[PDB]
């Protein structure tokens, strides 16, 4: 399950080669990554850092998740937050982008540890 949840976390939140930062990027990416298939996912973060840098976050000290578990970690990374505008429905979803280098919190599971969920 951690291997299927890990690939999904990959499809949904990672893009190291690019640096997005625009609505147009959010509109393209959200669709290339299959998140507007049936409904316009409300909010989504794309991390623009090397995969090994995201795995390296799992090793930081442990902190509480929004759910109460303690298998969560934090790191300051470059991201592009994609916010649905609410205008149109799938498959034509339109997004608003926001760039910043900010603090993200992900959940890691398994052995070796891998990111399986984006807390916030
Ligand atoms: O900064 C944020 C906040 C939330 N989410 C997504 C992740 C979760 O859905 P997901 O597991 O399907 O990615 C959900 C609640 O955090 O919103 C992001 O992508 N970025």
């Amino acid at each position: 399950m951690q291997d299927g949840m890990y690939q999904r976390f990959l499809r949904q939140h990672v893009h190291p080669e690019e640096t997005g930062g625009s609505d147009r990027y959010c509109n393209l990416m959200m669709q290339r990554r299959k998140m507007t298939l049936y409904h316009c996912k409300r909010f989504n973060t794309f991390i623009h850092e090397d995969i090994w840098n995201i795995r390296s976050i799992c090793s930081t000290t442990n902190i509480q998740c929004k759910n109460g578990k303690m298998n969560c970690h934090e790191g300051v990374v470059k991201v592009t937050d994609c916010r649905d505008t609410g205008s149109s429905r799938a498959p034509n979803c339109r997004y608003r982008a926001i760039a910043s280098t900010r603090r993200v919190v992900i959940a890691c599971e398994g052995n070796p540890q891998v990111p399986v969920h984006f807390d916030g």
